Order: C-alpha cells, then sequence, then structure tokens
C-alpha cells in the first residue's frame, strides 16, 4: 500500500493574549502562511497499483482529509472523503501513454505554496482521458462536477426564497501542455467551460449567470536551479466567484438563518500572477509571489486585489535554517472604492529533512507580526431578510457600526510542523 | 499491514437534466446496479496477522466505510466503523482448523452482485467458533447483535408513543456447509434464531412479534467454468422485516417527527433465488438472477416481488469489453393488490484488470434507460400522528394525491470505476 | 508505513436482561475493566520514518480514534483526530540523543492498565525538546494545550451566564527521569504548571482559580520479572479537576441547556498510587492496584476515593489461561460525608498471543458480578438555572428523589477481544 499525504500541526500564542490568531486581509482570497496557520489539517492517502502487465497498469488512490482546531487532544470531526479514483495507463493502444480515469480526484491542480492559493483547481467527482501525445505537447480532456447548496426552483417564482434546490454545475476542461515555446520554458494552455445543469423543469433566478469560461496560460521557466511561473487567467460570469475552474451559475447564497440571497456573478475576472522559487548560491533559497486580481461584477460588489511577498531561506547547515516571510496585501472595494491593506513579517528557525526550501518535514519555531488598516468590510449583520445590504461591501463605519478589521497590530509566536510525504 | 476494501465512484448525467438519477422499483428491495449507482461508497480495510507460531495465528481486521454524494470535492461525512475483530485459528487442539473470533465483523455474508442484494447477512458485533470439521462438512456457530431505534417501554403503557427505548435483538446462528450432496455441488444449511432482548422490566407493544426464525438452504453447482447458486429461505415474524438474518422484534418505527408507529411483522417470508455467473466460450461471460420473494404479513402490508436480469459481457480484448445489463422488477402490494414494475437496460464499454466479469478495477462508460409504471406507493405524507395510513401501501391516486413513481422514462449516462482489492 | 493502534470490541449480555451493562462507582474516576467494557474503541495509527541520515531521523506519526456502541453493524460516528506530529531525533549536535517534536501527540502518558486510569497525561497539541542527557538522568521539556468550552467574558459581568467564551489553558511540563535512586529502581520527577490564557480584554468569573501545579514522583522497581510503580502526586487549584496534568482555570461548566454554572476548583489533590505486574513462577501472572485519591475543594464538593484490585492469571498452556479480576471501590462525598462503594469480580477464560498477562491479542469469554451500595449521587436534575444544587453531591434520598445507583447487584457475561499492535 502506498501511504501519502499532507499535514501541518502546531501550538501557538497571541502576543496580547490567548491562542494563536491568524491574519488575512478582508477581501483577500488568501494569507501568507508561514507562522500564520491556525488549524491542524491532514490528508491521509492510501493507494496502490493493483494490476500491471508490462506497460499497462491500474492504480487506485484515495484521500481522507481532517481539519481540527488543535485546542484539545480529543477533537471529534467530520472527515472529508476527497478522493477515490482508478487510473488506467496505456490501456488504449491508439493513444499511447495516455490514462483514462474515473472517480473523485484532485486533478492537476496548480497552486502558489506560500499563500496556499490554488489558482487552477477543478477537482471533484470526474472522469477524463489524460496525457494524449499530440506531438508538440500533451493534451488532456476532463469533465468534473460541483453543486451549489441551493439556487433552483421546482416551479417559477419571483421570490428568491423559492430557489432552494441544490444546483449541479459541470466543468469541461481541455489542456495542452509541455509545449516548449522556448529554451528552459514550457507553455500550458487551458480552456474551462462551466455551466449550471438544471433538473427537468427547474429554473434559476431571473438574470442568473448560468455559465461561463476560464482561460489559462501558464509559462514555466527553469531558472536559478528553480523555476518561475508566469500566469494569466481570464474568467467570465459563473466562473468568477470561485475563480479556479469551478462554476457557480445559480447566483444564490444563503444566510445562516437559511435565507436565500442574490450573489449574482455576471462580470469577469482578470488574474495575472508570477511566482517561483530560485536558489541563489549554496546558502540561499527564496520563494516569491506577485499577483494582481480584478473581479469586476455587474452588481458592483467585486474587488481589485494586489499581493506580493517573498520568503528567503538561509541555510546554516544542511538541516537547519532561518526562514523569513514578508507579505503584503491591498484590496479595494469595487462598490465603495475603499481600501484594506496589510503587511505580515514572520521570522522562523527551522529544521527540515533536506537542504531545500521545498524540503519536508520541517519543524519551525517562529514569531509573526501583522499590522493592518481596513477601511471597509462586508455587511453580514442582520439577516438576508432583515438586512438588504447583506453581504455587500460597506465602509468601516457604515451606519455607526463597524466593518473590517480596523487599524491595529498583533504578534504571535509558536512551533509548528509541516510535511508532505 | 494488509490493505483491502471496496470502492465505486463516478460522474453522471440525467437525460432530461441534472445529476445522474438512479432507478429502483417501489416495493423492490434492490435495483440492477450497472450504470445505476448514485453515490461514492468505499470500505477501507487495514488488517494484519499479528502472531503466528506454526499452524497457529491471530489475525486482526478493521473496516471503516464512507458514503458521500459525489457532487463536490470536499464532502464531510460520518464514516461508519463497521469491523474491528480478532480471529484466532487453530488455537483449539480438539477442534482442528477451527477459528474463534470476537468483535465487530462482516460474517459469512451471501449476496447477489448484480443487484447488490445481500440475502444472508447477520453481520455486526459478535463472537463465534468457526469451521469445525464435522467430517461430512464444516459446522459454524455464531451469536451477533443489532438493536432497533426504539420499541421498549420503561413501564406498561397502552400508548405506542411510550415505546421509545432502543431494543437489542440477538441472533444465534448455526451453519453446516461444504457437504457434497453431489458432483460439482455442495449444500449449505443454516438456522437463525433471533429475538428481542428486553432490559429488566421493559415491555414491548402488545402483540409485538418478539422473535422469529430464518432457515436457509443454498446449493452451489460448479458449471460452465462458473457457478450457479440455488437458494431457498423461509423466515418467521421478527426476521421478516430485515430478511437477511437480523431480528426486529419490537415492531415499532418512528416518523421523522420522532413519532412511534406500529410496523408489526408477524407473518412469514418465502424467498426462492437462483443466481450465478457462467463463462460460455472464450468471448462471453454472463451473470444472471431470478428471484421470487413473498413477504406475507398478518397486518396485510407485505409485498410479492419478482426479479430477473442478465448481464452478458463480451470481451473484445483481454482488457476491454462491452457489458450489458437488463433487469426487470415487478412488485405487488399485499394490501392493495396493485402492481409496480420496471425494466432497466444498460449498455457499457469497459476496461478491467482481467478477462473475467468478476475482474476489478473496472472503468465504465455507460448509458442506462429505465421505463416504469407504478400503480401504488407508500403513504409517508403527514405524521405518524396526523396520518393513520402512514407507511401503508396506497394506490397511486389515493385520495387525490399521488404515490409511487408514476409511469415514465428516463435515460442517464456517465463514467464510473468499481474495485475490490 | 508503520501500522499501530489499540482496539477492543465484543458482545455481551446482562443477567437481568438486555445488552451488557458496565459498572462504575459514583464519584470514582474509573472502573475495573475486565469484562466491564461496553464500547468498541479503536485507535488506528499510521506513521513512518520519513528521512534518515546516519544517526538522524524524522518520524511522522498520526492517530485517528473511533468509539461506537457496538449494537449494530453500520454505526456512523465522528472520529477524533488525536495525533499528527513530527519527531526529529539527533537533529541538535550540542544535545545528543534528544528529540525536538511539534504537533498533536500522546506525550509520555502514564496509566494503570487494569482500571484504564491515566494519572499523568498532558497530551494534546504541543511542542518540546525531549530526552536531554543531564548525566544522572534524562530531562524533558514540553508545552501542551487544552481549552475549556466556555469560561471567559468579552466584558465584565457579574452574571455567570456571560462567561461563555472558550478558554485556552497552557501546560508547561518539565520531567527528569531514569535516575537510579537504587538497584533495580529508577526515579522520575515532574513539575506541571498550568494556567488559563485569556484573550486580550477577556475576564474569568470572580474567584476563578486561573492556574495551578501538579507535582509527580514515580519510582519504578524491577521485581519478580515484572515491575512495581509507586506514585505520589499533588495538585493545586486549576489542575485538580482533570487531575492528570491539564488545567481548567475558568471554573465554569455548562448544563445540557447551555447554562453556565460554577464548578470552582480551588483546593488541592493528593494521590498516592502503587501498581505493578509480577510473574510468580511459571504458571502465574498478576497485576495489582491500590490507590487513595483525595480531592479537597474550597467549595466542599470534592471526594476521597480508595481503590484496590488484583488480576491473577493462571496459564494452562502458553496460549490459554483463566484470568480473574477483583476490584473494590469506596468514595466518600466531601460535601455530605456519605459513602458509595462497590466490589466487582470477573472470571474469564482467554486465548492470547503470548504467555504474558501483557500479551495481546486476547480473546476472552467472561462472566462479571458487581454488587454496590451507593449512599449519595450528584444532582443533575433540573437546570443550572432551575436547580441551584445542580452538580452537587446530595444524599441518595435527597428531597424525596433519588441519587446514586442504589443498593443492588447484577451479573453480565460475553466475549471480547482486546489488542494493541
Ligand atoms: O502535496 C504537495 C503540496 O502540498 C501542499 O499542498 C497542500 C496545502 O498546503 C494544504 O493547505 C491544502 O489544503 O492541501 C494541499 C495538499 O493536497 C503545499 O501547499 C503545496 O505547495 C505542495 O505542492
Ligand atoms: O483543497 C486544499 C485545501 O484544503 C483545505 O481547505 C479546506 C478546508 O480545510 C475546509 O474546511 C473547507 O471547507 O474546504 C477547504 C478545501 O476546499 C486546507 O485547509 C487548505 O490548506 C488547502 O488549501
Ligand atoms: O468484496 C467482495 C464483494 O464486493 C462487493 O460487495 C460490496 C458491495 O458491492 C457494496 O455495495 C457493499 O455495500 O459492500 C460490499 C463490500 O463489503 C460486490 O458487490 C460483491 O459481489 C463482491 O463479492
Ligand atoms: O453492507 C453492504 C452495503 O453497504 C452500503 O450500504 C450502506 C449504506 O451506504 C448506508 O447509508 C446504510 O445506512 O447502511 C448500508 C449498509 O447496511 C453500500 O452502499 C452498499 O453498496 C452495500 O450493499
Ligand atoms: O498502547 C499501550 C496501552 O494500551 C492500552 O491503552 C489504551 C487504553 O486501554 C484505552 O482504553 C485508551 O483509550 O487508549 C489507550 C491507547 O492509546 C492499555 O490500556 C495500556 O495499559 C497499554 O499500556
Ligand atoms: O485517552 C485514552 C482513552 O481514550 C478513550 O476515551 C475517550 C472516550 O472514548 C471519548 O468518548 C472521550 O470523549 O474522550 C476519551 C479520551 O479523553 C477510551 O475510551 C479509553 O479506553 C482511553 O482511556
Ligand atoms: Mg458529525
Amino acid at each position: 500500500v502506498d501511504f501519502h499525504g499532507y499535514a501541518r500541526s502546531g501550538i501557538g500564542w497571541t502576543g496580547s493574549g490567548g491562542e494563536q490568531q491568524c491574519f488575512q486581509t478582508t477581501g483577500a482570497q488568501s494569507k501568507y502562511r508561514l507562522g500564520n496557520e491556525c488549524e491542524t489539517y491532514a490528508e491521509l492517502k492510501l493507494g496502490q497499483e493493483v494490476w500491471k502487465e508490462g506497460d499497462k497498469s491500474f492504480y487506485f488512490d484515495t484521500n481522507v482529509a481532517y481539519s481540527v482546531a488543535q485546542q484539545n487532544d480529543w477533537e471529534a470531526t467530520d472527515p472529508a472523503f476527497r478522493e477515490a479514483n482508478v487510473q488506467g495507463k496505456n490501456l488504449i493502444e491508439w493513444l499511447p501513454g495516455s490514462t483514462i480515469w474515473a472517480g473523485k480526484r484532485f486533478y492537476q491542480r496548480h497552486d502558489v505554496h506560500m499563500i496556499d492559493f490554488y489558482y487552477w483547481d477543478i477537482s471533484g467527482p470526474g472522469a477524463g482521458l489524460e496525457n494524449i501525445d499530440v506531438g508538440f505537447g500533451k493534451l488532456s480532456l476532463a469533465a468534473t462536477r460541483s453543486s451549489e447548496a441551493g439556487g433552483s426552483s421546482s416551479f417559477a417564482s419571483n421570490n428568491i426564497y423559492d430557489y432552494t434546490n441544490e444546483t449541479a454545475n459541470d466543468v469541461f476542461d481541455v489542456r495542452l501542455a509541455q509545449m516548449e515555446i522556448n529554451p528552459g520554458g514550457t507553455l500550458e494552455l487551458g480552456v474551462d467551460y462551466g455551466r449550471a445543469n438544471l433538473r427537468d423543469n427547474y429554473r434559476l433566478v431571473d438574470g442568473a449567470s448560468k455559465d461561463g469560461w476560464l482561460f489559462t496560460a501558464e509559462h514555466t521557466q527553469s531558472v536559478l536551479k528553480g523555476f518561475n511561473k508566469f500566469v494569466v487567467q481570464y474568467a467570465t460570469d459563473s466562473m468568477t466567484s470561485q475563480g479556479k475552474g469551478l462554476s457557480q451559475g445559480s447566483g444564490v447564497a444563503f444566510d445562516n438563518e437559511k435565507f436565500a440571497y442574490n450573489i449574482n456573478n455576471n462580470g469577469h475576472m482578470l488574474r495575472i500572477l508570477d511566482h517561483g522559487a530560485i536558489s541563489m548560491g549554496d546558502n540561499w533559497d527564496m520563494m516569491y509571489v506577485g499577483m494582481y486580481q480584478d473581479i469586476n461584477w455587474d452588481n458592483d460588489n467585486g474587488t481589485k486585489w494586489w499581493t506580493v511577498g517573498i520568503r528567503p531561506m538561509y541555510k546554516w547547515t544542511p538541516i537547519m535554517s532561518t526562514v523569513m516571510e514578508i507579505g503584503y496585501d491591498n484590496v479595494e472595494s469595487q462598490r465603495t472604492g475603499d481600501k484594506n491593506n496589510q503587511y505580515k513579517i514572520t521570522l522562523a528557525q527551522q529544521w527540515q529533512a533536506g537542504d531545500s526550501i521545498w524540503s519536508r518535514p520541517a519543524i519551525r519555531v517562529f514569531a509573526t507580526y501583522a499590522k493592518w488598516d481596513e477601511k471597509w468590510g462586508y455587511d453580514y449583520t442582520g439577516n438576508a431578510d432583515n438586512n438588504a445590504n447583506f453581504g455587500k461591501a460597506v465602509p468601516a463605519d457604515f451606519n455607526g457600526g463597524s466593518f473590517g478589521r480596523g487599524d491595529s497590530d498583533e504578534w504571535t509566536f509558536g512551533a509548528q510542523m509541516e510535511i508532505w510525504w
């Protein structure tokens, strides 16, 4: 049996008091992780090559995930069964080297490690024909699925509270990779077409986006004994809310009191990213990110996000280093034009199983400092019924109350382990 | 560590719209599975032979099951801890080859694969002395347990709503197998005696069945490089509701509003089954079922069910085939004499790790078509309190409303993987 | 992958009727286990040495626990993710042989097997520097965490119902072990300092204990081919309620109707224990316990507990024995001076993978008999709001009602397996 997975777990303290707190900018879709993770998260994978005959094999893979608060020993939880799929390679003679798979699977996900941000992730139940040799590159075809909690009406209503039926969304993905646009550089190109798939006779709210597109172009350049990826993505309508390849075409959300509300996503998103990891000399490693994300919605409630951070690692020994992370976020409300921003600085002393900034397990002892100034927040007071500004960007002091995190500081510290195996 | 289990997972679509739907006849205790399974189900077993000295060993086995809807990637769930037992073989000198076991265990279950129907399954917490050589055959002894959600009263009441205490049921099983009644044929004989086991001073509703019997006779005949099993079972009272070897002697059920209601099972059941799998030549494999099940209750709410289906497999290659399944159901209401019936036809193109119809993993790409006509359904409208016909068979149009699935059609299609390892 | 764990599972019956019942004295913090365990409990550990270079290694360990009632086969549950940690040995040159760990971990827990009582257990999320060679012994340093369900107020209130915020408690542990005070005898010394760690601006109820100490001294003496441990512990205030090394400094509890109530623990605890396991000859093994525990609270609601039991094992064969357990409990109410007492006697026939009383797997077939006489119980009638004596020791017949288990008997019997691997 092959045993694989991912896990992080630790203990932490907040400078001003209590358990460790973590810091993410309001409106930002991520935070800089080092010394800024507040849960024990673990994926336990048990797979196995179950049959092989020459070139041909069938591989079976599973994945059970756990997320607990790490405030006690006995912490009961609901594990998520995330993967259960079978991959058959070289089963099709006419398309050599290609794999046919079916089942629940984490499919070719692209992410930026230091911000734990996935930018191209259509995982879920699915099926596909993978790595077909097109000569100049490899072509992959996949269909995966997701579903919104409500959004469909059994009959025609004008009342949004009637659209409570779960709505399936399908994604049809096509990728063409490993094309050497240049020396030390490859180009991947993807097209995602997602759409809400209604049961016979159901209906979506009038004006719901229904479908959309995600277009991706990723260029990888081998550099400084590392790499640099430069990404450009553009989404349309139903693909703009999740923004990673999954569709949300009903445009309906629910308050905690089960009230439906209209979160319509007609609009577009433009993401331009550049991240990588480079070694410089023998004593230095560094990962870096720079991103600009603009979600422009018809309804005016989008955001324009900018991030940058770097994570230099200095190796004292082949197994001991000092890692440092500095991250900066700035998010502007499409609705109000206000701006939330933050900068985090973490300093850690670590021990890792390797000499790379990618080496795991790592055991860290850190101190983090964050200072923010948020001038807007989302209005989640009231009910989708009470509140009519429910879920909308609103200034920090709107109507005497207060939104966003304010303008303060905080420092935390602790020890943590992270590992993938 | 030995890693074993079962898992199926896929993606599907309904002809008329939305996620894949599955089709089972109202009153039928099963459906024909091919291209008719709508969940990701998986059992992950980790066991190990923990001690061995010569002929003697102790084996430890566990089983954790997961069932998710397969509509999203992150699907939190409550796994079922189904097995945790220790089997000690050859530990008793005077009864060589026999095993003593204790713990939660899937014990010698008999099922019909294509309809995923278990007809002899007394699994659960238990203990036993297994495979004792009686000379002409092997004798097995086991005691297992189950419990109904309510059914017991702490005191005497005339009000069914008072019988809300969980009621333990015990099964005492004796089997005598591997007797060669003939050439290429064996005979197994079993006797199950189940009974509700009340706490000191509790009582069951007046007239509750309390106990019952299940008698099984299974004949296996080696044929056409395969087998054919012919089964005949007869149950009495408390064993008729579950109908697989477990007892439900309280005769009390609960509506979703926590209302107790009387589901009394005094009566009997007669099951006559014949299934098998035969290879015919080199290019053909086929499994088949034919069953007649009559649950005749004193309360008149039983059913008389008839099924038949076949699943021919034609091998193009040793790893690629075309499988087809055709199934037919017909259930008649004991209470109303009406009839529900259905026929399903599925066509699949598969790739399996082997040349058998029993070879797994299998990766299928299918299309299913079902056409039904249901003339009765169960009344689950109202409350066990509001409704007094609650849970009873009622005609399709009863009192202007509508019961059963109607008279329609539907086709689905998709890809799926199934595997046992 | 290393597969390890613990599991017990069985089937049982109560003499007077129904599923097996188990017997523990009111006020006692444990029961004598043999033939007195009523659940299927299992810990499945999957770990692995992930990197090794010479003397240095990184080990990764996990632990997922399950507890089900064992009354049915399908029993859905919420597993507890109890361990996910990484241990790095010999990573620090100046402190050879020492381990640095971080993550959730069962840390050096001390327990008495026959009563399944842990007396020194600070496990949970944590981090530490383990086994530092101090020359005359090994020094260990650890910081772990726990948190109470409520206990903190966002603002100052005089109303206990306002203290509903979860309150983190930190433990700082220092141990010095393996000192040979004598021949065949070692001495371990520990100091635990626990404290409630409030968020900036939160407050604890007026008079809440806040912090406390646990002092441990354990002497192990190699004897009769076995050992004998003699323990003496003394706790103060916040460490007296849990009494194993974890802190509960808020002093606030909640009724099932979510009502806060004051369970203040200022006071002290004195525990004096002696347990061991000795072999006597070739045909006899025996474990034994004797303990006196005095929890003296300022609020007068403590207890003075005395236990003693022995578990002789007589080996007929190297794999078959007859085990017997006799246990006695006596608990006196600090508040009322009344006394609850019980004696249990179990007789079992077992088969184990080994000739020791510590050999597992063990498959038992037993009969247990318990006879008790309880003259007090805790008042949990009403609400923390209705009842003002809620949670207090009260005589058996207090105000006409009845508290405690009474004065009766009962016998049970069944089969069970227990195993650690
Ligand atoms: O497995 C390789 C990747 O491991 C991590 O990815 C984790 C991520 O950190 C965690 O927060 C997420 O929930 O699960 C994935 C594992 O599936 C790193 O973050 C990635 O950079 C690595 O490539
Ligand atoms: O998918 C990778 C991410 O997995 C986790 O995130 C979970 C989260 O823990 C869960 O509560 C939420 O409902 O779903 C997400 C996955 O969609 C990890 O926490 C992250 O580190 C990973 O990025
Ligand atoms: O493990 C051998 C059997 O595998 C399957 O049995 C599954 C069944 O398909 C699934 O629906 C049920 O819930 O669990 C069992 C595994 O315990 C096949 O259906 C059987 O025909 C095989 O003999
Ligand atoms: O026991 C074999 C069957 O196991 C599963 O069925 C579960 C079902 O998933 C669960 O929701 C229900 O409560 O219990 C049954 C088992 O009693 C599989 O779904 C089936 O394929 C198997 O036949
Ligand atoms: O693993 C060695 C110890 O196994 C058991 O400890 C169990 C205990 O029995 C169980 O009730 C508890 O919940 O979990 C632990 C396993 O972590 C024995 O009780 C101990 O005496 C053994 O040393
Ligand atoms: O920690 C060892 C003990 O683990 C279990 O006890 C659990 C119990 O099952 C769970 O319901 C409760 O909430 O937490 C405790 C652990 O704190 C075993 O049941 C025991 O045998 C062990 O002593
Ligand atoms: Mg749950």
